């Protein structure tokens, strides 16, 4: 396949609904080598067997949250892995007040603080520690929403998080490209996920773009799991800070009416 | 003139050289009562002064860091104002380490925290604190950057706050519309500033607009100045959630060639 | 007003709800003095009627389809202006299929050369021929409409004439911006208007905007003439390239979900 | 390969540095089945030459600027394949005058209807002209400028009707994507190509953007054939409407600073 040889460390699968478990299952079938983080003691169980399943032993334990748990991410990987092909990065949180109902009523410094340390500074953070082993045809992705590029109901702080997602991703790409690196993004159409409970009437947004996309049809983890894996792939090599839409053209829309 | 009647605060008054001295005497000139903020104790003579010279006797304490400060802003300008037509948002900081060469070289949890909450938390902070005692064609106005929309030289961190800043005028807009309340940015080309210290090279970035913007020249904060007084105006009540470049046309451009 | 002493020549007034009126009241009221063009011999009745109420003796015929007309208008004009400081653009057609329906069922080489012929074309060649009376502070001005930027039912081969209307915007401003010249766009939301009959369920539309622009309202020739009378003046004299959004914040928001 | 069975009609294959020749390798590479057309009967024995090298006997007259042409295109298609998965237009012109110099200058109506006739015009007439044939997963690709978005030296008229072209990609999307078909375009950073003769000072921007570009190269057709060769495909399923940047990145930042 088009990533033999390529080794990819995943961040955010969960569970196999999530976008990475799309992103990983695509990325497997064309090749490529994988490894895995997840959040907690509670959770090494079923990330083992999900690794597993990708045919790998490779589970690493990584709250964004702590500076820690990331420099030490890739301290345990670098013991397995010389260097690193492609990172996943596939990750968000707002607590749900900030996500839920008038953007005003959910807005306090620590939401805030909170949706924009998890969501946006720990692309650019992953990147920094990842820089030491990182290769020179490497490739980053990070999922976006069109939240950030324009207000949509619900979504509130998380759509700034995203729009500062979105920037990072840019400076990202000036900062790490004169190695040979590349990044990019993802802004996949809503998804029904674990994360997408969180959002009130996620219901809503799913029926609308059905009925209004162009393709009138809500796109699949393996649609955007396909497209990731092209990205994480040296068929994108001349691709990079990109924000690519993969959500059967809902952006370039006005629909509803 | 257009502004008769209105009363705006204005945050970010530092020297004459400010964007928002600009736009308080594009304000004052057009029939606005003013009142002012300030940061510190240490300032408060000079800001007092410049209030002055507005005619007015209205300043008062605002570390936008601190929620205390922010809710006793208005806590105070319920005092003397019954109501507030217009909020002017001319605040902005990151660690000098951030906004100076590499973009990961300067990147820290707490250096991303910062830029953040300074520069684009406040703007709908001070929203939320100024909610109860809005008028209904009330009017608020926050000053961005291109580099918000594309990556630009030791910009780095300030980028990206700047991104989560214009999403936050398009939340904001539809939060408080229902009210009647507009809200607005203006992305202003670069202007020697006390802030613009900061950035390394930006008399390399002054000269390179002066040569390749469309009017070959930088702006003043006269040209924001007036473009916010229009903004904060009943003329623009027909404009919200918009971010208006006034840059003499630079972001429209691929310069340089 | 801010207009006082500017000579600004307008099109596009066919009634009293043209956008094109709107921006006349505006102008007129800043202090502007006013002049106008029309289509054909049966309209020159009409328009010297508007004129009058502008206080303006000056109507010219222009069908912006014949180049003699065009070369014609500013030959004229000469005669009574040294010089113009305003060109309001305020015109636009496509045949009536291009503009109903399906996209590829209207769509006919005829159709679409002449929707951009009309639409598009003519912005820059009023401006060529426009430019030996050109002052150092003129400001040109067209209107275009979110169905440039976003696929928007019915509007379909006007769509894209506009995308190339505004991007004309942006080659005029760097090539009449050395010369001081200023060139903007208004993209205005829908206001019904004598084109606005073309739009099948144009109703459909100005109900969607009004239900979920943020400012839950409609704009009015009232609302875009304001606007334009600001691009028009010395107040945006930092601003060219711009396509400025007066649609109460629609464009900004996913609505309907 | 990822194109198994897929028949894929080529434009544009003009040199084997052509952006089409590219796209070519990439397609027939992952198993696609290729036809290609060419303009004259004096091009008839070089592309005959070139289909072969792709093992294809499959070669079409087409003028777009003729009617004629372009629906006995696919009368003669459909007389070989049943169905066509897959329409790349890798087409364009601009009279000499249009993309030289001063953007005014080199404008006349003409020049005009032209560049937008050829380069605009004929995407979505090649479109309308294929429907008949089109599977329901196929796929149109076309080539687009980052002058459509933001003024570029020399560009000019160009600029314009790329923009155009940007929305028909749009507009298609719309049209076409209830019959699950699938419209994108590529935005690729400058390629010597024979086209690139009639921009002046090519040499200039090709070393801007390899000096500038986040990863400091030039794109090669290789990098956009590839890109190409992925919207054509299933791979890119949930993909519509989208302009794709395979630019090194260049699109992204503000260089030269
Ligand atoms: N679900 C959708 O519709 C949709 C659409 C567009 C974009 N996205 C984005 O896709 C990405 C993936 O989310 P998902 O939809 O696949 O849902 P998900 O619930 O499957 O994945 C979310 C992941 O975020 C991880 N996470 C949360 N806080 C973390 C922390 N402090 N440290 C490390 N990991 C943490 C969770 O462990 C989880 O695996 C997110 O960035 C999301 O914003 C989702
Ligand atoms: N100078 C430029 O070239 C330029 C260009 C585009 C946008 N901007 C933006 O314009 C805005 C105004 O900055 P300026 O250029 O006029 O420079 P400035 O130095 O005159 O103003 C900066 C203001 O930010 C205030 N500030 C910093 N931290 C604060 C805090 N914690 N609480 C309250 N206030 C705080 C300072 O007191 C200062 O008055 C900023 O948002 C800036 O990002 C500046
Ligand atoms: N009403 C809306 O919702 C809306 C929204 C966005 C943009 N616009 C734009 O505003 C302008 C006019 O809109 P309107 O709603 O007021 O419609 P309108 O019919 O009232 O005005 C358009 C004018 O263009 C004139 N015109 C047509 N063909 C011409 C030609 N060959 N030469 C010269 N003039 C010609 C018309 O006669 C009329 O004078 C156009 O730029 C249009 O594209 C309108
Ligand atoms: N090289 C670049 O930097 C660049 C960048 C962006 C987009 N593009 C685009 O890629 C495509 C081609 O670029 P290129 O550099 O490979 O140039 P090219 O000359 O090699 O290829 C263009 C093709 O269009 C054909 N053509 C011209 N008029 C035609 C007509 N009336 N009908 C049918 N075909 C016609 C040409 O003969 C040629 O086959 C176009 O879409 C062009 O706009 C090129
Ligand atoms: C509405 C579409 C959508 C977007 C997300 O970024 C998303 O991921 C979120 C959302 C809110 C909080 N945290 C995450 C990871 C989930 C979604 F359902
Ligand atoms: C380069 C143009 C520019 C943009 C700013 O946002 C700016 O304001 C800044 C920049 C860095 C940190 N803090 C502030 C307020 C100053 C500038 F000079
Ligand atoms: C739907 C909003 C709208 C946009 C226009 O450009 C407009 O002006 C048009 C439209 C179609 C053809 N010609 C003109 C002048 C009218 C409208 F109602
Ligand atoms: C400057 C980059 C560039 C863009 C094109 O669309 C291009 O193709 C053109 C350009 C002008 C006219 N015709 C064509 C096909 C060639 C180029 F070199």
């Amino acid at each position: 396949g088009f990533l033999d040889g390529k080794r990819i460390l995943l961040t955010g699968l969960l569970s196999n609904r999530s976008i990475a478990y799309g992103i990983a299952k695509a990325c497997k079938r064309e090749g490529a080598e994988l490894a895995f983080t997840y959040v907690g003691d509670r959770f090494k169980d079923r990330i083992t067997e999900f690794a597993a399943e990708f045919g790998s032993e490779l589970v690493f334990p990584c709250d964004v949250a702590d500076d820690a748990q990331i420099d030490a991410l890739f301290a345990s990987l670098k013991t397995h892995w010389d260097s690193l092909d492609g990172l996943v990065h596939s990750i968000g949180f707002a607590p749900r007040e900030a996500i839920a109902g008038d953007f005003l009523d959910g807005l306090t410094r620590e939401n805030f603080r909170i949706a924009h340390d998890i969501s946006a500074y720990s692309f650019p953070a992953l990147a920094k520690a990842a820089l030491p082993m990182l290769s020179d045809d490497a490739s980053l992705l990070t999922l976006s929403y069109l939240g950030a590029e324009r207000a949509i109901p619900n979504y509130n702080t998380m759509g700034l998080a995203k729009a500062a997602l979105e920037a990072s991703v840019r400076y990202l790409a000036v900062s790490l490209g004169a190695k040979g690196v590349r990044v990019n993004a993802i802004s996949a159409g809503p998804i029904k996920t674990l994360a997408a409970s969180g959002i009130k009437s996620f219901g809503k947004i799913l029926d609308f773009v059905e009925s209004n996309s162009p393709l009138k049809r809500n796109v699949t983890i393996e649609q955007v799991g396909n497209a990731g894996a092209f990205l994480l792939s040296d068929l994108a090599s001349g691709v990079t800070a990109e924000v690519m839409h993969v959500d059967s053209g809902f952006n370039a829309v006005v629909g509803g009416m």
